[PDB]
């Protein structure tokens, strides 16, 4: 039997590595979160005062990455690869640079759009500039598997190299594919998590038009986004990247790491209902947490929080809290969308909210939905949005229901 | 301990769909293999046989998919998308268009690069029809995730819709992602496999100058590539698309199904080494085949057939070789190199190499390699050159290892 506890070994999380909208790291970005303070901004670029689309706003990253490397390590890669090259270092800096078997070592690191940006920067290079005058390996540049890759090579992972793709679960189901090879015996390390490209204006445009980015909310920054809020119109585009260094118990044991959490479980499932749109009933989400409940040997009652996957948007953030009642029943854990915080990272934004369930174990308190008062009538759950709210939280749950139906839901015990 | 007769059930193929070079179907394209014919040409096209192209020879397919569907369904998606969507199709009816439960049915298409080409159409796009005159969900469409989510859409899938991005390996680990969901008791039937784009002019541009398309052998097209023979220059680009359908095989006798082989292992790995050339040792890609050797419950004396995934390329095919001898040894089965009669698929030849270690198990007939007049001194190993070879052929295994170094070795076992 198929279990955390039985048959298979108990795994850890033992660093832990962002970049967010509020802050360039992962400790300061927390305290941030705390202190109720949002991270989104009049968002300011070329193709803003100029080019024209109802939506000014969105969580951006307070750092560059050319400052941060070598002349030849600029051009020998792409955004992406560059993000996730410096926070592998980070991470493997916070773990305390562990000297691993790296026949035992993997990384996992999705992308919901991937090099695009990039493209158009390639693409018209050649009808320009030359195709016998260009850096050969510039394929592995815009390769949605770039920025795996490049982490995969520092060190010298080679235990496998993944890349799975999903919209706005790309994040964590890179995790989930970690916890999976460890727990299958495939591994006994991994960096995992999830990294998304800045903000162009290609999906803004097919986005705005649409119901979804409703937050033409261009006044309030700060106050534009509403996870349940009853008055909530849409979500707000955020930037950022995150990873993490999962390893069995026994493994981080062996080099005395710092362990914050323990992962014990996480499930994949689809809804094969809409291909933008969620069904308004959140069977099959509500089921991927039935999952990892039961993969973590845990039951609906033991359950304390749940960093929901709430962007704000109307028909959303109402599937959502119907699949919680549909897993849960009649318990009640404290709900928190980091989202109204930050902004929806989309490739990256589950690897942050996992960091983020995380640190609620570690410290046993959550921070607040940001912009909350009248919690919509349809909607039943105990969201915070007072104070964070301190306690005993055993347990918790992440969870990431990307567009086109990509349920992904993540238990994380308590050490 | 974990294998697929104790830990784990077994699991097999019940349909096939695929369309390459030779055949716009599997049963043709097989039929044409074993009778010694190559699916290369001339490359004809004003970016390559006009604008300079030292390689003007390459494998193209034989249709096209439009007259297949709608007015509404074109505009709706991408080539990919299209593509997947008609083999699904004929792989649905081939299966005996089957009806089971959704609730149990998984989708996991993978690609190397996704829709890039439908950036270019859409981002120049709101630089002249403006904001307001393109399409809401074309997003989908460029996501690297549309070929998946597409299928996954058609059948109103509910365990799980994932794309793995892996370059040359995508559709073996697309495979492997069905086996093990299927395996760890996440579903009970699903489509997997791989697809790949048209031959674009924009790879060829940065790869063409490293040392391995050094198959510029033009004035000879059929007569270019060779797998294992002391005489390679490179390696030759084909198009192509491949998907399958496993399940358990509960489940397939339930309803009556036809069954051709077994899936019963499959490991994923990687080199840490270059992000070109290989561990010219091939420690690790050898590693991949004794796990996936048992991960079957088998032993490297019980393997008969191994579809190589050799390219024709000379540090590649060495290193492959003499991976094969370390996971196997002493032992020695008949090797086969598909690519030198179709041609690299990249996203998609894993898929489709696994499609042809089915049909060389259903039948105990196995192609010969079709450039091997001498092969390489430097490799042990029993390949077909001459004529096919029929026989006992218990069990195989397909070898799949992309540039970049990621490597996937399915074991297929005999019904």
């Amino acid at each position: 039997h198929m279990v955390t506890g039985k048959a298979f070994p108990y795994v850890v999380v033992t660093g832990i590595a962002m970049t967010t909208a509020l802050a360039t790291d992962a400790e300061t970005t927390w305290k941030l979160l705390l202190d109720r303070q949002s991270g989104i901004r009049t968002l300011d670029d070329p193709f803003v005062e100029e080019f024209d689309l109802p939506v000014r706003i969105g969580g951006h990253l307070l750092e560059e990455f050319d400052h941060q490397l070598t002349r030849i390590e600029l051009r020998r890669m792409g955004y992406l690869q560059r993000m996730s090259t410096v926070l592998s270092r980070r991470l493997w800096e916070n773990a305390g640079s562990p000297e691993v078997d790296t026949n035992r070592l993997m990384v996992s690191i999705g992308t919901g759009l991937g090099s695009a940006e990039e493209l158009v920067f390639s693409y018209d290079d050649m009808r320009a500039r030359g195709m016998k005058a260009v850096s050969p390996l510039t394929v592995q540049k815009y390769m949605p598997n770039g920025a795996a890759a490049a982490v995969g090579l520092e060190r010298h992972a080679k235990a496998g190299v993944m890349t799975p793709v999903s919209a706005c679960a790309s994040g964590a189901e890179a995790i989930a594919r970690a916890w999976q090879q460890i727990v299958l015996g495939e591994a006994d390390a991994a960096i995992c998590g999830g990294v998304e490209t800045r903000i162009e204006a290609v999906p803004i445009a097919g986005f705005a038009q649409m119901r979804i980015v409703m937050s033409t909310n261009n006044d309030d920054p700060a106050g534009a986004c509403r996870p349940f809020d009853r008055d909530r119109d849409g979500f707000v585009f955020g930037e950022g990247g995150a990873l993490l260094l999962i390893e069995t118990e026994e493994h981080a044991k062996a080099r005395g790491a710092n362990i914050l959490a323990r992962i014990m479980g996480a499930s994949i499932t689809s809804d094969g209902f809409h291909m933008v749109a969620p069904d308004p009933n959140g069977e099959r989400a509500g089921h991927a947490i039935t999952r990892a409940i039961q993969l973590a040997g845990l039951a609906p009652g033991d359950i304390d929080h749940v960093n929901a996957h709430a962007t704000g948007t109307q028909v959303g953030d109402l599937a959502e809290g119907r699949a919680i009642n549909n897993a849960l029943g009649g318990n009640r854990p404290a709900v928190y969308a980091p989202k109204s915080a930050l902004g929806h990272s989309v490739g990256a934004v589950g690897a942050v909210e996992s960091i983020l369930t995380v640190l609620a174990l570690r410290d046993q308190v959550i921070p607040p939905t940001l912009n909350l008062v009248n919690l919509d009538p349809e909607i039943d759950l105990d969201v915070v949005a007072g104070e964070p709210r301190p306690g005993n939280y055993r347990y918790a749950i992440n969870n990431s229901f990307g567009f086109g139906g990509h349920n992904v839901a993540i238990a994380f015990g308590r050490y």
